[PDB]
């Protein structure tokens, strides 16, 4: 019988898996499916936890999300196409919904589709070894509810552990010397603890911009956003100042590029991530800078060096949700025999047409309509139920209005499912007073 | 015949030490390769700012923190065959700063050449055993060119230290508390506790001294809760003592009275574990901080793998000399010097040593025991044997100064046990040493 290893219970992993289920409801036999997730709880980056650096096992702390965070793009774009939010609320809600929200939602599905028992939480992959006498794969995984360590055999092996996770911590000169806290986008978790602060955000992420927001929303003292790339044309609040390049600090001031100095009390650094898989070797390690298409993916999934091992949510993230189901219903029907693989040298020149495509986008809405036109292709290849995309990308196009328009009131904004063409309502409370995040706060009229 | 060193800590220092002194004496030693996933020397000593996961993604492995001095006195760690009259030409007080204390770890590595058998900014990713080959596979990641490469080895000395991942205990609310929550293994800067209360939860070495680290840069507040038994140190005023924490909620700690109070932020000095994400079952050690972990003959060979060894493992009383023992033992039995006894014998001293573990109450007990256990490593190779009673004497004298005065006891000094120069008192009281470098430290302010 054929065996699967399904490393992650985040999105792309809870996709991977509803995905043969929903295969499995059609009638269809499917193989064994056990699924590694290291935490406790499936869900991923939306799994909140107040811990950081490393976890009660001694894993690195998985989650980057913090405190306060709501959905960063409109709910209507990352919308399942086969499971709603009229479906799962059961009614009409604003377009932008904090973490828990967007967590119960996608906890949703899978509840739905009954598949926590392929799952073994608690348990750390280690290390995923290919046998070339045998075709399978040995992975390698630690369970810490056990603490045994031990390894079985499967035929293919999808990997859906994210690449938002391991930070990028880049060090300036007069790090070691400065009395106030240095951390990492990754470790940011409540806005509180910089209340009447002066908080250093270095780099341009789109965490850069929201981690500010989160600071400003909860009373720090100013901000300070510092950047070598292109401005990124944001009007920001009075007391949120730009800058050039972060050059040196000592115990309590920055310098910049400027020449200008200024006293910080706090620096995050919103620096980005790396593709980090330290329980792969290089025959399967995917190594890659954060961008759309990412080389060595066949249809930006398949393993073009080994065709049995898998890559899920790999890419930079435009779409989301979708993209994974996408990605993840293509895996399956590979998986499956049901969509037979090219040649090697057929795949590396699809990939690389993929690539000089990628190379020629210069705007933000060429690139989500890259994506868009990516997942496109996904969904055309199976059943996968396809919605309307090019509407997706009127829907982002948009978000990225109203976006130039107030950074501080985008999530004001409603807009209209592509699913079901239900109307989002403006939410009972503007986001700058909408200090609670709860479910309960959220979904309740008050 | 080849050897691989996990970590270029004091424990692969002396696993190094330990063969180019074979061979400084006139031995041919086998090929040697260490293994460091930081940039340089030093393990715990390599201080850096960083917290959670160092550049590369590995786990930052360091738990010293800005204004750290020596625990105990200079005296009980002096190195026999490179004192502290020979590193700095002058004689200073007994409790140095990290800075100072690395400066010397640094000096009496360095004039051992054995640097250039260290591979930095690698990180070990999986050991295997080859039954077939009867040598260990050896995976690691290489940083500086971002390559992984397996390599074979005949034996294998792990000395990748044990205080690094935390026991990272929850509490009910923590999710919903509004201040910090870090392990100590995190804790950097003082500095960043200025006019805040702090809470302390549990009891070590680092809870006591993280909590004197804030009040001498200034707090405004500190609690030290537990549930292991009390010292009776005598605290400072701003600082209070309570029962085991239940709760938290928003901005307030609830302890086993009852009794609730504000605090801004919250320290887990809950300990560590014992944490080898590199090896399987067949070589990985299992255990909690003791005196004496199992599976571990002479505390240093692995009973289920001769030929894989274990540096520094045991709870550290002593530290350096330790290290040295274990480091010369286990190089005598990788260079044949050494049979070793069956299985079966190895288990019956293992649970000897085991037995006279579970008898031991006090901190007198302790020091005699470890002390005792380090004399039967040295008496069977050619370290040079030194005072192990006198050692005792003088670390007791230090707990005793501790129960004294507990914000004091820096500014005592020992005899050295090398020259038996009693060790001058230093410049500036601890309380007011605010500066924590080399420069300041030794220079005459
Ligand atoms: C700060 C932040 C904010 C974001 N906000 C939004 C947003 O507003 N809207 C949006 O659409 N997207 C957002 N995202 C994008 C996010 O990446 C996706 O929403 C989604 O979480 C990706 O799902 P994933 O399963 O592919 O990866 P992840 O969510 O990262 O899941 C990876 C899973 O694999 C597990 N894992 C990793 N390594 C191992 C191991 N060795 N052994 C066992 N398990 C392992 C992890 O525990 C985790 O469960 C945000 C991302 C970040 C970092
Ligand atoms: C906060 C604190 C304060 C202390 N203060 C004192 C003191 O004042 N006096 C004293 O005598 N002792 C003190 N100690 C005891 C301390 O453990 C020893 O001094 C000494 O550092 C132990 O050395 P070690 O090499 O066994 O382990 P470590 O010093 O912890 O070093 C282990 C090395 O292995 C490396 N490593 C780990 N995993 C990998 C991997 N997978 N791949 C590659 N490399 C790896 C690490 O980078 C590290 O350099 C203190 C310990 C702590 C935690």
């Amino acid at each position: 019988a054929t065996r699967i290893a399904i490393l992650g219970a985040g999105p792309s992993g809870m996709a991977q898996l509803r995905a043969f289920q929903s295969a499995q409801e059609k009638g269809a036999e499917i193989p064994e499916l056990v699924c590694f997730e290291k935490q406790a709880d499936w869900g991923g980056q939306w799994n909140y936890t107040w811990r950081t650096g490393l976890d009660e096992n001694g894993e690195p702390v998985h989650s980057s999300m913090y405190r306060y965070l709501w959905s960063n793009g409109p709910k209507e774009c990352l919308e399942f196409a086969d499971y709603t939010f009229d479906e799962h609320f059961g009614k009409p809600i604003a377009s932008y919904p904090p973490r828990e929200v967007l967590w119960d939602y996608i906890k949703g599905r899978v509840e739905k589709a009954g598949v926590r028992k392929y799952i073994r939480f608690n348990t750390a992959v280690r290390h995923v070894e290919f046998n070339e006498d045998s075709q399978t794969f040995t992975v390698t995984v630690q369970d810490h509810t056990t603490d045994t360590i031990y390894s079985e055999e499967f035929d293919y092996v999808v990997c859906c552990t994210g690449h938002f996770s391991t930070p990028y911590v880049p060090e300036f000169e007069g790090f070691e010397k400065f009395g106030g806290r240095i951390l990492h986008a990754h470790d940011f978790r409540d806005a509180l603890e910089f209340k009447d602060k002066t908080v250093l955000l270095v780099g341009s992420s789109s965490s850069a911009e929201d981690i500010g927001s989160q600071c400003y929303k909860y009373g720090a003292k100013k901000l300070i956003s510092c950047y070598r790339t292109a401005p990124m044309g944001y009007k920001w609040p009075e007391n949120w100042d730009e800058r050039p390049n972060l050059v040196r600090v000592d115990t309590e001031n920055a310098y910049f590029a400027d020449g200008s100095s200024e006293k910080v009390d706090a620096i995050i650094l919103c620096t980005g991530y790396i593709h980090h898989f330290p329980f792969l070797n290089d025959d399967l390690r995917l190594v890659t800078n954060n961008r759309l298409w990412p080389l060595n993916l066949y249809k930006g999934v398949v393993w073009e060096d080994n065709p049995k091992f898998f890559y899920i949510g790999m890419q930079d993230q435009w779409y989301s949700f979708n993209m994974f189901d996408a990605q993840a219903w293509y895996a399956r029907d590979v998986i499956m025999g049901r969509l037979p693989l090219p040649s090697k040298e057929e795949m590396k020149a699809d990939s690389m047409a993929w690539r000089e495509k990628e190379l020629t986008l210069v705007t933000a809405e060429e690139m989500y309509t890259y994506q868009g036109d990516y997942i496109q292709n996904l969904i055309d290849m199976t059943d996968y139920p396809s919605f309307d995309i090019p509407a997706t990308n009127k829907t982002f196009l948009e978000w990225k209005h109203h976006k130039k328009e107030n950074i501080m009131t985008f999530r004001d904004h409603s807009y209209r499912s592509l699913m079901t063409g239900t109307m989002a309502p403006k939410h009972h409370t503007p986001w700058i007073d909408a200090l609670d995040d709860s479910l309960e706060a959220y979904l309740s009229d008050k």
